[PDB]
């Protein structure tokens, strides 16, 4: 799996991919990577494009949860590994109660950050 050092390195470049795509500042972006969530359309469309990115946007606009677990095994550290699984399948139902997909996984994610906040990260 990545070091912490490599997964930021990896989060980062999925930002700077993303992030020109919508109206979201450093203020935003580093608190949603902190766990603090502005209430912004352009934030949350963000956080679609970041699963876009992950690949585990399915095409029906639906968050693939089997994919999104597959990837934290392969991909983050171990103090990290299991609590975000544990935090994935806590969460898994939360983006059937939101018809638009940027909502999903805003919320969805926003899900994972209160399940835990210490092992929380996100792009
Ligand atoms: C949404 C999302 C962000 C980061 C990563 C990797 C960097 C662990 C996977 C993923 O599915
Ligand atoms: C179940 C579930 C999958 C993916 C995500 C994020 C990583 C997009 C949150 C979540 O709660
Ligand atoms: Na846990």
């Amino acid at each position: 799996a990545m070091t912490r050092k490599q997964l930021i390195n990896s989060m980062d470049m999925m930002r700077s991919a993303c992030a020109p795509k919508f109206k979201v500042s450093t203020e935003m972006l580093d608190n949603l990577r902190g766990g603090i969530f502005a209430e912004d359309r352009e934030l949350k469309c963000y956080t679609m494009c970041i699963a876009q990115m992950a690949g585990t946007m399915n095409k029906k606009g639906e968050i693939n949860v089997q994919k999104t677990l597959a990837q934290m095994d392969a991909m983050l550290p171990p103090d990290m590994r299991d609590k975000a699984k544990e935090a994935i399948h806590s969460c898994r139902d939360v983006q059937g109660r939101y018809k638009d997909s940027c909502d999903k996984t805003f919320y969805s994610t926003k899900c994972l950050a209160e399940y835990d906040r210490d092992v929380f990260l996100f792009p």
